[PDB]
C-alpha cells in the first residue's frame, strides 16, 4: 500500500497553497471543500444515518459491530467552513476502529452565526447525547482545528451549566488561541499551507463577531480549565496552531487536567484527513481509536 | 496496598519544604540526601554492579533475566547534587519492569566541576556504551530533573561528534532552561515543595558561572534540536518547570523531533521517586517501560 515521503506531500500542499484563489467566496470556497473531500475514502461498512442531536442536524456512524461507545464529534474549518461531509475521510475511520458510534455535528457556523452559536450547539447536543449513551462515561467529545477548540470550550459552557463531564477528550491541532499571537504563530506560519496563517485573523474575526478574543469560551487557553476530563491532543509538526496545543497542555496541566500531548515530525494542520498520502496519519488514528476504547471502560 | 491522596502527599511535602534549614552547607544536603535516600525500597531482584563507562564510575542494574537493551540514566538534583545511589529508588524500577540493563552514570557534579564537565562524562558514556551494547538501536537515554537536561544536551554533543542516535531518550520533569523565566516559573512556584525555585536560581550558577545561560549545552531548550531521536517527557502539574517539559515539546516538536509528552494531575517534581506514596509513580513507570521496551524492536 503506497504512500508519499511525508516531505514530499508538504510539497504538493504547498503548490495548493500557492494556487488557491485569494479572495475566494466563503459560499463557494465551502461548495470546493464539499467537492474535493467527497473524492477522499470513507471507511468501508461504516453506515451513515442522517439525523440530530438536541435538534442540530448530525451524521452518525458506526459499523454493524458497535459496542455502547460513543464519540461527540466537531469537524474544524475555522468556525467560518467545514461540515460534517467533508470530514468522513476521518470521522468514519474513527467509528470503525474504536467499535463507537461516532455522532458528527453540523454547528451552526459563521458568519452567518457568530459566537456563541457554535458553543450552544455543542453544549445542546452533548445534553441530548448523555440521554441517549444513559452514560457521561460512555462518551467522548472529540474535534480538529476550530472543533477541537469546540471540544473544550463546549465542554467549559456544560460543566457551568451543571452537567456530567464525558470520559475524555480527543483534540487534532486545535484552535484554542484566536489572539494569533504565540511562539509559532511568527516562528512557522511559512511551514503551514493548511491552516491560512495570513487571514486566520478575519477567519477569526467572523465568528468572534463583537466579542473578546480571549473570551474564555472563545479561546479556552485563557479559561479556568480545572474540573476538565483526560485530554489527548495530536498536532503536526507543520502547524502555525503547534503553540495552541502545546499551550493547552501547558494551562490545562497546571489547571489538574490529565494531558497527553504528541507531536508529529513532518506532518501537516489536521494530518489525520490524510491517510490516503501519509501513513502517519493512520497511525495517528488508530493510537487515538486505542486511546479512546481503553478509557471508554 | 496503601497510598496517599495525592492532595495529602503533597501537604507532607509542604511542611518538610517549610521546616528545612535555610543555607544548608552543600556537602551536608549531599550526605543528607544520600541518607534519606537509603530508606526507599529498590526492586528486588535487580543486581547492582559497581562499574564505570569509559571511565565515568557507574552503578550498573539489571535482572538475571534481562534482554539486551541498555538504558544510560542521569540523575537529577540540580547539576549540583544527587547519584546513583540517590536515585536506586526509581532507576531500579526502570531496569526490573524494563528488562534492561541500565547504568546509572556518575557524572561530575558542580561546583568542584562546572559546565561542561557532566556533559563531556555523559557522551564518553555513551561513546563507550555503543561498544558494550553494539549498537545504538538498543540504547535508550533516561533522566531527571538535570538528569532529563543532560539526557537532551548529551546527544547533541553526541551528534555535534558524529555519534549515531540511540533508540530514543526518556525525560522524567526534564530541567532544561536555566534562564527561569517561562510561565510554570512564577505561576506554579508556591504550588512546588521540591524543585525549590526560590534557590534555583543560585544554586544553577554553580554549573553555568561564567557561561551564558543560554548555551543550547546548558538550556536545550535554545537549541537546535533537529535529528534527535523519539522523546518520551513526564512531568507532574505541581511544577515551577513544567514550562520546560511544554517548551521542549514546542521546540523539538518544531524541529522535527517525535515527541510525546504526559502531564500528571497533582503530581509533583519526579513523583516517579514515590510510588511508596502515590500511585500514579508507579502507572508513569509501567507506561516508560511500555514506551521503552516497544522501541527496541
Amino acid at each position: 500500500d503506497t504512500k508519499m515521503d511525508p516531505r514530499d506531500f508538504l510539497q504538493l500542499l504547498k503548490i495548493n497553497a500557492e494556487k488557491a484563489e485569494k479572495n475566494l467566496p466563503l459560499d463557494q470556497k465551502r461548495a470546493g471543500m464539499e467537492a474535493l473531500c467527497e473524492r477522499f475514502p470513507r471507511a468501508e461498512g461504516v453506515e451513515l444515518t442522517l439525523t440530530d442531536l438536541g435538534g442540530v442536524p448530525c451524521i452518525r456512524q458506526a459499523t454493524d459491530g458497535a459496542g455502547a461507545a460513543h464519540i461527540l464529534y466537531f469537524h474544524g474549518g475555522g468556525y467560518i467552513s467545514g461540515s460534517p461531509s467533508t470530514h468522513l475521510v476521518l470521522t468514519t475511520q474513527l467509528a470503525k476502529q474504536s467499535s463507537a458510534t461516532l455522532w458528527s455535528l453540523d454547528y451552526r457556523l459563521a458568519p452567518e452565526n457568530p459566537f456563541p452559536a457554535a458553543v450552544d450547539d455543542c453544549v445542546a447536543a452533548y445534553r441530548a447525547l448523555l440521554k441517549t449513551a444513559g452514560s457521561a462515561d460512555r462518551i467522548i467529545i472529540a474535534g480538529d482545528s476550530a472543533g477541537g477548540g469546540l471540544t473544550t470550550a463546549s465542554m467549559l459552557k456544560a460543566k457551568e451549566d451543571g452537567l456530567p463531564m464525558p470520559a475524555g477528550l480527543v483534540m487534532l491541532s486545535p484552535f484554542v488561541d484566536l489572539t494569533l499571537s504565540r511562539w509559532s504563530n511568527s516562528n512557522l506560519a511559512d511551514r503551514d499551507f493548511l491552516a491560512e496563517p495570513d487571514t486566520l485573523g478575519e477567519m477569526s474575526e467572523l465568528y468572534v463577531g463583537g466579542e473578546d478574543r480571549k473570551n474564555p469560551l472563545i479561546s479556552p487557553v485563557y479559561a479556568d480549565l480545572s474540573g476538565l476530563p483526560e485530554m489527548l491532543i495530536h498536532v503536526g509538526s507543520e502547524e502555525a496552531l503547534l503553540s495552541d496545543s502545546t499551550t493547552l497542555a501547558e494551562r490545562a496541566g497546571a489547571a489538574g487536567v490529565s494531558v497527553e500531548l504528541k507531536i508529529w515530525p513532518d506532518m501537516p494542520h489536521v494530518f489525520q484527513m490524510y491517510g490516503k498520502f501519509v501513513n502517519a496519519a493512520d497511525i495517528s488514528i488508530k493510537e487515538i481509536c486505542h486511546w479512546i476504547s481503553a478509557r471508554i471502560s
